[PDB]
């Protein structure tokens, strides 16, 4: 597999519903949904070490991890968490998250490379799955 690339979003589903679960009020939900239409992902993969840069028009953030080794990032709504990524198959990985402080919904994410050259990202909070699809730039 090689997730490496510059990915641009073509589709985003259930993002507002995910943010609702996470407690975001309606006006900021709509504003966040609009910002997601400029969501871009840059990935550099070497073996099972990943460097990922998530960006929108006004914000950018870097996630660095190795499969099977705990690291710290933040949940979608911004709370700090501890994460662990594992492979599910040749071209799909899953991340489980645990809040560093307090309680909240159970969150996770996945990344998948399809046979058609798309990148599929999902983000989950409890019952609600947001799916976002990307192509290479
Ligand atoms: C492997 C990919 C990961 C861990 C992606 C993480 C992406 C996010 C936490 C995205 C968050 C967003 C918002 C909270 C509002 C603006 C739109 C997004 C999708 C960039």
């Amino acid at each position: 597999p090689n997730f490496s690339g510059n990915w641009k979003i073509i589709r985003s589903e259930n993002f507002e519903e995910l943010l609702k679960v996470l407690g975001v009020n309606v006006m900021l939900r709509k504003i966040a949904v609009a910002a997601a239409s400029k969501y871009a992902v840059e990935i550099k993969q070497e073996g099972d070490t990943f460097y990922i840069k998530v960006s929108t028009t006004v914000y950018t953030t870097e996630i660095n991890f190795k499969v099977g080794e705990e690291f710290e990032e933040q949940t979608v709504d911004g709370r700090p968490c501890k994460s662990l990524v594992k492979w599910e198959s040749e071209n799909k990985m899953v991340c489980e998250q645990k809040l560093l402080k307090g309680e909240g919904p159970k969150t996770s994410w996945t990344k998948e490379l399809t046979n058609d050259g798309e990148l599929i990202e999902t983000m989950t909070a409890d019952d609600v799955v947001c799916t976002q699809v990307f192509v290479r730039e």
